[PDB]
């Protein structure tokens, strides 16, 4: 009955409520691994202070909060149920729920872990491609814990760091583009075009290393393959914010030089995200499928559905799980590999952490 | 006896000898396709002239000239000796070469296939990854060159775009990869670093929508998937020239950065090649792992072997002209989606002129 193998899904988390709003972004503001600012302690309040209306707003517009705990929770349970009947041996399992910037923290879920007495942990990102600032950051937050709280852990921990070509992952991927395809008009369909969007990073990112953009790559490859190239596509980013340069081409701006050449049929796909949130309920979905879409002249433009609650997604996280347990892994190669321009000390401290587990 | 079928092998070339730089770099400024500059007619033999004495010299530095024109003709020679006999209906084939800047220039090969009064044409770019500055700019001159002649073409056009996944090309990089690996000492083996260093673009390319960097990312993850990620790796780019943002990180930073985080054993791939050119005999060898590795206290530093040679290579090349005459394709889905932000109105219209190819 007693949790054997605890499974940490890390994601970035989102506010449940426009309450939650000014202390996700506070949280989000006081993180050195995703930016460093002059008095940030001071700064960070504030700045989430001011922002805190505008985000509010975002989120009043697609139904007052964030549905990613929901939606976390249901692909958790639904990969328990499988785990326990695919990893006997390792059963009973018990999925916890680590937001980096909002309850339950990454924290708080590792405090529970260990109350729970595991004997397995399991950090598994909710991002199926690394980035430094996503994976690396709730990685980097679990070494932080165990070294702010003045204690080694008490489970043996290992982690699934990334999966951008997990083929149930390209499969779900695959299966959710083709129904959307289905929705357009017939005499369309071969005519649309594909933009896989997933999220842009700074190009100080980029430049310093950031395997992200490469990964997310390989992602689009695979899907295109199982689909055949049934039709032409682009990799474009989105949530570009600031005055400073973001890798591109811009989704909003690609969607805007689209239409004006000529390509007014477009399927969007969030290829990065594994479920529903701000960036494609209201950037995709509002932002860009309805207004710019409207003030383009766009035919048709859908977005393929999100991940969410597909049971195929469930097994998917399931066979990783399965998978890793079975291979004994502590953590993919590639976390063995920092930047090779990486300036965060704690990056080198981190990767030793999880490939030092013992057992 | 006579040919029926002709492979036009396009690439940008290289001076076979220091004599040969001049043009070279004259022909490469005049591109429009490459690059739009104020009075191109007049600032580009300019701009050859006096970069002439420096780039002369990096090809003493490496022996005199550039092999490129060698290896296509091994490749190429190779290539039809094997579709003779896979492809029986199509032959006799014949291989011509047509590089972008230096002789045989794509219009001169384009000459001879139509006085050789052939059938059937393919354009069979050796860029497996397709940017709109290396193979766009090598169909566009196809395109231009019976727009300018004022003729239509006397043979069935046909080509092959991209080919950034095909298995035998990714199996001939993995094989090479793995015998180099093999020249590390032992001890230092499971400690190496792959570096895949691929030619760069600038920002503004990469943000019009260029597919390039998707493409080399995709042929990355392939290579790692059949070497079953035995080393931990980074995509990085090199050849970045002015002071312009260009896509990064940078190879010869990457290096810097590894050595100065004790990652001292690196392994160089130039994953966007398949012979040997300037870029890899003298950047990567020479100013890379000779200079800057020096500097750098690198304890070991190997570059994979480019493919020349391989009689593998040639069995890829033949299978991919096979498969595409077999599928009576025109040219790849891709082709058929221009750069969301093209502005260069001959893109559609070399587009067109190959998927509205009779027969
Ligand atoms: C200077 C620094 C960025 C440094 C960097 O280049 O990394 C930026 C990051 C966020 C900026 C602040 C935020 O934009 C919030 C405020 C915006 C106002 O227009 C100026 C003050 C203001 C308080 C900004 C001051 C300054 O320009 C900050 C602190
Ligand atoms: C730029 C940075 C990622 C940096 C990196 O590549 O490491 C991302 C991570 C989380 C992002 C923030 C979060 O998404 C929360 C806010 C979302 C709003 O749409 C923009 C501001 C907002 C405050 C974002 C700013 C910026 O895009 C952040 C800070
Ligand atoms: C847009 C927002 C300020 C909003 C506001 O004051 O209204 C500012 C505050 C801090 C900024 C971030 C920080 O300066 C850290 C990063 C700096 C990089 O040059 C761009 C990305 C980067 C992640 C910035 C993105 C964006 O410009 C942020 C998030
Ligand atoms: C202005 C133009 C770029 C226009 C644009 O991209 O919008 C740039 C491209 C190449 C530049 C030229 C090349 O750098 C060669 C010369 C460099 C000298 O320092 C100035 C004159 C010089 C002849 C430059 C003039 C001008 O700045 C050019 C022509
Ligand atoms: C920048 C441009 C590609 C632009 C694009 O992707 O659209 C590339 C194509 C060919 C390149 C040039 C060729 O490789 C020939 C020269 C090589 C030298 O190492 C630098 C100068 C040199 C003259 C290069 C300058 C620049 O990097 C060029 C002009
Ligand atoms: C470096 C070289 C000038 C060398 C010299 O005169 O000493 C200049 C001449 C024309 C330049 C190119 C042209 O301006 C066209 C492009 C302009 C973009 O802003 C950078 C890439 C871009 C492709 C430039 C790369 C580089 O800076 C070039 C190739
Ligand atoms: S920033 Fe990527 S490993 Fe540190
Ligand atoms: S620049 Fe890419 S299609 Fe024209």
């Amino acid at each position: 009955r007693k949790p054997k193998t605890g499974i940490l899904m890390l994601n970035m988390g989102g506010p449940e409520t426009l309450g939650d709003v000014h202390d996700f972004l506070l949280r989000l503001f006081l993180d050195r691994d995703l930016m460093t600012l002059p008095i940030q302690n001071k700064l960070a309040p504030f700045i989430a202070k001011r922002l805190t209306p505008k985000i509010q707003e975002q989120y009043r517009r697609i139904g007052g909060g964030s549905p990613i705990k929901i939606w976390t929770s249901k692909q958790g349970e639904g990969m328990v149920k499988l785990l326990d009947e695919l990893s006997p041996n390792t059963a009973p399992h018990k999925y916890y729920i680590g937001f980096r910037y909002v309850h339950p923290l990454t924290e708080e879920a590792i405090e529970e872990m260990e109350r729970d007495g595991l004997e397995r942990a399991i950090a598994f990102t909710q991002y199926p491609q690394y980035s430094c600032s996503t994976t690396g950051s709730s990685l980097n937050a679990i070494y932080r814990y165990y070294n702010q709280v003045g204690r080694k852990p008490t489970m043996k921990w290992s982690t699934i760091d990334r999966w951008p070509t997990h083929h149930l992952l390209i499969q779900c991927f695959a299966d959710h583009i083709l129904k959307e395809l289905d929705h357009f008009p017939l005499e369309k369909r071969s005519e649309v075009v594909i933009l896989f969007s997933a999220c842009s990073l700074p190009m100080s990112v980029v430049n310093r290393g950031d395997p992200y953009p490469q990964e997310v790559s390989a992602t689009v490859q695979k899907v295109m393959e199982r689909l055949e190239y049934c039709n032409p596509y682009r990799l474009v980013w989105q949530s570009k914010v600031g005055p400073m340069p973001w890798l591109g081409p811009q989704t909003d701006e690609s969607i805007k030089g689209l239409c004006e050449r000529g390509r007014k049929n477009i399927l969007l796909v969030p290829i990065a995200f594994t479920s529903d949130h701000i960036e494609t309920l209201y950037e995709l979905d509002i932002e860009y499928s309805q207004v710019l879409a409207k003030e383009c002249g766009v035919e048709n433009i859908r977005r393929a559905e999100s991940l969410n609650g597909n049971p195929l997604f469930s097994k998917a996280l399931a066979d990783l799980v399965h998978s890793h347990i079975q291979s004994n892994e502590l953590c993919s190669k590639q976390l063995t590999l920092s930047c090779p321009l990486c300036v965060n000390p704690v990056c080198r401290e981190t990767k030793s952490f999880f490939t030092s587990q013992q057992l």
